[PDB]
C-alpha cells in the first residue's frame, strides 16, 4: 500500500465491550509506542467473528480463549501462538448459583448431579471457560446439558451476561472464567448475597494471544519477534501498563507453545465444536 502499514488487534468480546474498549485501545497506544507501528483495537461482536476476522486477515493479533484460538490457528496455516498471562496457564472456570435456587457448595465432580433440573446457563457457545470445559466436567458427572430445566442450557454470549442472569435469577447457575468472577467480586460489580460459587472446575489452559503469519512481510524482518517480546515486556512501571496488567488481573505475560492447546482441541472435537 502507498498507505503505511496498521496493527489490527481483536480479542474475544469476553465482558462488557466498555471494560474491553479500555484495556484493548490502552494496549493499541502501548505496543504503538513499543514498536513505533500505528495499532487499532477492532472490536467483534462475537466469539466466531474473531475466528472468521483473524482467518481472512481482518485482525493480525488476537486475545483469544483456548477453544476459538484453536479453531483461528487450525483454519489459518502459520498462525503463531505468542504469549499468555500467567494465570491462563492453570485457569478454571467457577459454577455459580442464585442463593434462592437451594444449590449447596459441591465437593466432587459426582455431586454436579445435583443441576439436573436447573436452569443452567453457559457464556459463548465457543466459550472454553463459560460452556466448552464446564460441559466436559458436566459429562463426567453424567450430566448433559438435555437435563437441564428445559431441556437445554442458556447461552448468555459473555462472562459479564453469565453473572447477570444468575444474578437476577432468570437462570439457577451457570459456569464463567474464574479471573471475571474474582474481579467483579472485588469490584462490587455482583451482588454476593444473590450468588455464590458452588463449584470450582480442575486447571486447563485458556487464554492465549495469536498473531497471523507474514507479518514481517508487512512490517519489516524481526516484527513478529519485536512484537511478542513488547507483550512479554509489559511490566507495572506506568500508570498505562498498571491499568492493563490490572484490567488482565496479570502480574505478567508468559511464553506458551502450540502443543499445551491438545487437550483443549481433543475436547473440542469430542463436543463436536472442532470438526
Ligand atoms: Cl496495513
Ligand atoms: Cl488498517
Ligand atoms: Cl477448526
Ligand atoms: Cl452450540
Ligand atoms: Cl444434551
Ligand atoms: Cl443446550
Ligand atoms: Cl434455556
Ligand atoms: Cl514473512
Ligand atoms: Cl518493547
Amino acid at each position: 500500500g502507498p498507505m503505511q502499514p496498521r496493527l489490527k488487534v481483536g480479542a474475544i468480546p469476553d465482558q462488557n465491550p466498555e471494560r474491553l474498549n479500555r484495556l484493548y485501545g490502552q494496549l493499541a497506544d502501548e505496543l504503538s509506542d513499543r514498536l513505533n507501528v500505528k495499532v487499532r483495537y477492532v472490536p467483534v461482536s462475537n466469539y466466531p467473528a474473531a475466528v472468521s476476522a483473524f482467518r481472512t486477515g481482518g485482525l493480525d493479533l488476537v486475545w483469544f480463549g483456548g477453544l476459538t484460538g484453536v479453531q483461528a490457528r487450525l483454519q489459518t496455516p502459520g498462525a503463531q501462538v505468542l504469549a499468555q498471562r500467567d494465570i491462563d496457564a492453570r485457569f478454571r472456570s467457577v459454577f455459580i448459583a442464585n442463593t434462592s435456587s437451594g444449590l449447596q457448595p459441591i465437593s466432587s465432580i459426582n455431586g454436579l448431579t445435583s443441576l439436573r433440573g436447573k436452569r443452567f446457563s453457559f457464556g459463548s457457545e465457543s466459550s472454553t471457560s463459560g460452556r466448552l470445559m464446564p460441559q466436559h466436567f458436566l459429562a463426567k458427572a453424567g450430566v448433559t446439558p438435555s437435563q437441564f430445566s428445559g431441556g437445554r442450557a442458556g447461552f448468555s454470549g459473555s462472562h459479564d451476561a453469565t453473572i447477570a442472569v444468575v444474578q437476577s435469577g432468570a437462570y439457577e447457575a451457570g459456569a464463567l472464567n474464574e479471573q471475571v468472577w474474582t474481579s467483579a467480586v472485588n469490584d462490587g460489580r455482583v451482588n454476593t448475597e444473590k450468588v455464590s460459587v458452588i463449584w470450582r472446575t480442575p486447571e486447563y489452559v485458556d487464554y492465549h494471544w495469536v498473531v497471523r503469519p507474514k507479518l514481517d512481510q508487512r512490517f519489516g524482518k524481526g516484527f513478529t519477534t519485536r512484537l511478542q517480546k513488547a507483550i512479554l515486556g509489559l511490566e507495572p512501571t506506568t500508570p498505562r501498563q498498571v491499568t492493563i496488567l490490572e484490567l488482565f488481573a496479570a502480574k505478567r505475560f508468559i511464553p506458551v507453545e502450540a502443543s499445551q492447546y491438545k487437550p483443549i482441541e481433543k475436547v473440542g472435537r469430542e463436543l463436536g465444536k472442532i470438526r
